[PDB]
């Protein structure tokens, strides 16, 4: 396979293959008398116009070269035995340390597959090597790091009687960056998702549509003055990206390093979608919003080099079968007089409420569900148990998000979703950033063919699937309590009230018995009219569901921009899901057969001991 | 081998208890038909049941089921082993099942019983997640798994009742406090362990009073509580505290149950200051080194290598004399990006009570570690290897006069994959106490000496116990160094002396310097405070949060007739100490030097800065 562009192009004598940091990767025709510069110059340059940093000859073994090699007759002896003749270029743009994971991430590879059993004795070191750029990357680390890694490498070079090995160059030529990476805790090219943080760059203009669009009002600054975001206050939702005219608010884009761990030998990649990213990225690629392409999509991935295709929506089933239950506790508790229980419910996968209520609503806190999101129940339910099942330590898993916005980056990158340093969602991917992976990689989901998604963890009702708009997730709650709790099958299971563009909503629901008051509002200024007037006394819930984003995650800021009337477009996404729920035989959560096999398996039932350990969380700890 | 609180190492029809009974030992056990351990004289304190192990590698859980009832003799597994470890209320279950893991795999390890051979990565991993609970990097997620791993061990080893799942059954409270609560009741796991003010708390206001920074706040007798944002773990409160009410943990069991378990390599590094107020407690006077009557009861006690840290003072002095030396010539170079004074201190204290109230002078202190974390470094990340042992292969015990060298030594910047260089501290109280409660009297036992790799240290190492010794022993160093004059006097009694802030003016050739020191927090504010309004110039400067330095620690025995003398007689020990050596300036030392030859290469090289350096006030 290999191959890596920042668009993000994964291509399948005197003849070269350039993958680097360049414009236009791809095989080339070296003339003769040719330096390192003027062969990047016959691919164009390198993307935007960062300099040149280094390049690496050979994947599992060769030279590296810095600046000292650019304006030098490129010798061919460098291509040593049986090298293939490759070459990866690096601009400023390009971190060092995420590199030389995946340089020490392939060698390790091509060891223990036995094609270098010659290297077989540095295999234990090579490993910590990587071990070590791992904790760097995560941010965990010292500086005696450096100190180790010199050793390694010294050792190497020992065992393998060579007079060069390329991580003490590595060191000697870039330790400012290191020293940055880990006494500033810094990625100065934002390529280490886990050291990233939701920033606005200096690039800024001081226009004003990021003050005003927030809706905390957590950006300060004026006129041409640079703004600055209260990061104890921000809740991730977005509006500010969006609204910028500018690449000036960055939150990171993981694109290569899928690439990296896609071009990995021997590497299983697993994938998870976002009910909502299905009816808009066709969009790209000449299909109306609404249209379900999630067997485009899993065809695309699949050829991209992904070896299981999963979804997200058999997370959101799971989600309402816990959610379901703590909500049926609670009225059960508060029909009984229980003061102890505390009322409405929030039932919500959005992560830009947590911030939002404790920073303005601290008598609320006992409102949230326990339950984790679907992406990550899907997450800790695939390296737990799936994994587990197939033989596989969670490090020999990469779970994949991908997902409408950068909320969920945030929450992959809490650390409450990881052990030992392995995040239960190694990285988030949105939807603009996968649009342009099949762009520039070839892959046209008009003209493939469609390919099935996977049974286990893909199956999923239309429950699950209405999620991504909003109502969705107090809906399907509600469908599978109410059946619960009053023993009988509704005829029509779709609960219109609960529909609706209203940012404010009110429902009242009827069955038999069971009477419930229900408000969803999407727009945090909405949530915080809702929880306002909660609070104030004048209005009663039994529950609520809160969106940060204008119609649910089909208005995600990760979305490809709409074209036309954005609110028709984004009803039409939204309409699009409830069809997709329509046209599925099983309309609640709680008859997904792979669901119940969860419960009947491991944790025996919704709610139980093994269910909260794995499923639920602490939010406002 | 042997455990109970207050300490105790204890090194048919048979019986060893060696739980937290009172008066462990063997004993005659009578056939008669709960008092059981009235019989061995109760629980320490009044400590109710908890749980009872039977046999220490492998055997049964007893819980308090079997308390009030029929407690029946033969239930005692036909591998009943003969030991029994006894639990109260005040012991962590889950040290103690880090204890019981740690043993078990040792004794597969070492071919005891290879029939466990199959589960051992299994067993380990348990282990494993109980450090992480024990570290507080977890969540509740562990449960679910350490439930598999037991069901698939009871599987195996074809077990009626497992252990791991009756721990779970009955203490989930406690694993769920831990994990979410980040809290242990028993304050057994030290990385949970805060300074904090308990109950017993009655509102004395000693506590605000004695503070010098003032954290505290509380007014009346309601109860008090730290503010720990500003809190210098200067110990003050604790020993003015009427009561027990302030506690900082005691790692006296865990350093027990290490020195108990099999196969394990224990070291300890020492602070200059322990050994000339320890002996104390067995008849000596203040000042008398005993530093060999240390060693050979810590050997006594199961310890494999015993150092020293004034091994690691003379590292430190070698760092911090050549930044010193770096500094001035800059200044006279004429340099105004450079920073004066220096501070030479490895007292943590000062750390917050600069960050907080000095924001000014943050690139006055050194960027050189503590001698104690020089130590912890270079000897597992040196030393282990040479060995051929990895990092958590060995444990690092520091035996240290104060509680803010615990926090230090917590700090997550001194180390690495969760492994800490200082993997926890013991106070010279607690190891009198060690020592009282397992029969050995330093008075009365044999000479032995300090190994010697990380052992020998110089009279500037050794001085850096009271106050003016660290300052004393860089300038030492620096000012022969910089003149290439060795002094005929390396004494330098101006930075000698008792008052609260010193000022000293040193000559050397061309070199004039201007030095202040200060013990007490408070003087050391007047004098940052004079330095800050330009009253007073200083090249260096030497801070001590104790009253005569780390010889008058709280972690040091409560001095017995007139405080002051005392603590002038342990500080004029030290100097004596560093009068009888042959060497007086750390950069003599040969095993420093060798450090240097072989790994670093030199003071200040990049491999100096990554392993001897950090960043304070990141
Ligand atoms: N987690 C989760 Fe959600 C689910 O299911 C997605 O995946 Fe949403 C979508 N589509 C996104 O992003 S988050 C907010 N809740 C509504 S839907
Ligand atoms: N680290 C260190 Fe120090 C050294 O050397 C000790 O060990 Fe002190 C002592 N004695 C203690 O406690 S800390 C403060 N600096 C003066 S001395
Ligand atoms: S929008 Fe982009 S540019 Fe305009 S202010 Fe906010 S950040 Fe600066
Ligand atoms: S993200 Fe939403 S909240 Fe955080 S700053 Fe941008 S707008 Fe304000
Ligand atoms: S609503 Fe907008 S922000 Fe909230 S989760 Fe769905 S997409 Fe992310
Ligand atoms: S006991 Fe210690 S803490 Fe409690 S009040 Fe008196 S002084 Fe303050
Ligand atoms: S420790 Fe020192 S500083 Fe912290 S509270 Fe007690 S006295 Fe005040
Ligand atoms: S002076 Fe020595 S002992 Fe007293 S606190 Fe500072 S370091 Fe600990
Ligand atoms: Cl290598
Ligand atoms: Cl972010
Ligand atoms: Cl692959
Ligand atoms: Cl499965
Ligand atoms: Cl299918
Ligand atoms: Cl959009
Ligand atoms: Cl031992
Ligand atoms: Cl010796
Ligand atoms: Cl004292
Ligand atoms: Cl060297
Ligand atoms: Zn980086
Ligand atoms: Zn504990």
């Amino acid at each position: 396979a290999l191959g890596s562009v920042f668009s993000v192009f994964s291509e399948e004598g005197r003849k070269i293959a350039i993958c680097g940091k360049v414009n236009n990767p791809g095989i080339i025709e070296v003339p003769e008398g040719a330096t390192l510069n003027e062969i990047i110059q016959l691919c164009g340059g390198l993307i935007n116009k960062s300099n040149f940093k280094a390049a690496q000859i050979g994947l599992p073994f060769g030279g590296f070269l810095t600046e000292d090699s650019l304006d030098k007759e490129f010798d061919f002896g460098i291509f040593y035995e049986n090298i293939a003749r490759t070459i990866i270029v690096l601009s400023q743009e390009d971190c060092i340390i995420q590199f030389e994971k995946f340089y020490i991430e392939y060698l390790l590879a091509k060891i223990k597959d036995g094609s270098y059993k010659n290297y077989e004795v540095v295999k234990e070191d090579i490993t910590e090597m990587f071990n070590i750029l791992n904790r760097i990357s995560k941010g965990v680390s010292n500086m005696r790091e450096i100190y180790l890694l010199r050793n390694l490498a010294v050792t190497v070079k020992s065992k393998m009687n060579q007079k060069h090995n390329i991580m003490e160059e590595i060191i000697d030529k870039f330790y400012e960056e290191i020293e940055e990476h880990i006494e500033e805790k810094k990625c100065y090219t934002s390529q280490c998702n886990h050291l990233v943080k939701l920033t606005i760059t200096k690039k800024c203009i001081g226009c004003g549509a990021c003050k005003r669009a927030c809706p905390v009002d957590c950006i300060n600054g004026e006129l041409k003055k640079k703004h600055e975001i209260d990061y104890n206050r921000c809740t991730h939702c977005g509006a500010c990206v969006s609204a910028c005219p500018v690449d000036a608010i960055s939150a990171g884009d993981n694109t290569m390093l899928f690439l990296r761990d896609l071009a990995t030998p021997n590497k299983v990649v697993i994938t998870q979608m976002a009910p909502a990213v299905r009816v808009a990225i066709g969009e790209a690629f000449g299909f109306e919003p609404g249209e379900n392409v999630e067997k485009k999509i899993a065809a695309g991935l699949r050829k991209l080099g992904v070896d299981y295709v999963f979804d997200t929506s058999w997370g959101a089933d799971l989600t309402i079968m816990e959610e379901a239950a703590e909500l049926q506790e609670r009225l059960e508790r508060h029909l009984a007089g229980d003061e102890s229980v505390k009322l409405p419910i929030l039932t919500s996968c959005c992560p830009s409420w947590i911030k939002f209520i404790e920073q303005n609503y601290g008598d609320m806190l006992d409102v949230p569900s326990s339950a984790k999101s679907p992406m990550e129940m899907f997450a800790i339910v695939a390296k737990e148990i799936w994994a587990k099942e197939k033989g596989l330590s969670r490090d020999e898993v990469t779970s994949v998000a991908i997902m409408p916005c950068i909320a969920k980056k945030y929450e992959a990158s809490r650390a409450e979703f990881s052990v030992d340093m392995n995040y239960d969602v190694d990285y988030v991917i949105t939807t603009r950033e996968l649009i342009k992976i099949f762009e520039n990689s070839g892959i046209n989901l008009k003209e493939i063919e469609d390919e099935e998604i996977d049974t286990v963890m893909g199956e999923y009702t239309g429950a699950g699937i209405i999620f991504g708009r909003t109502g969705g997730v107090i809906e399907a709650a509600t469908r599978t309590a109410l059946e619960k709790m009053t023993g009988e099958r509704f005829d029509n299971i779709e609960f219109e009230g609960l529909r609706g563009w209203d940012g404010f909503r009110v429902c009242e629901l009827e069955a038999g018995d069971i009477k419930l008051r229900i408000g969803v509002a999407h727009g945090l200024r909405e949530a915080a009219k809702m929880l306002d007037k909660i609070r104030s006394g004048e209005e009663f819930f039994h529950a609520i569901e809160i969106m940060a984003c204008v119609g649910g995650c089909i208005g995600g800021g990760g979305q490809p921009k709409t074209k036309g009337n954005k609110q028709a477009a984004l009803q039409k996404r939204a309409e699009g899901l409830n069809n997709i729920d329509r046209s599925k035989t099983l309309r609640r959560s709680n008859e997904n057969p792979e669901v119940l096999a969860i419960y009947e398996k491991y944790l025996d039932h919704p709610l139980s001991n093994k269910a909260h350990e794995l499923l639920h969380t602490v939010y406002f700890p």
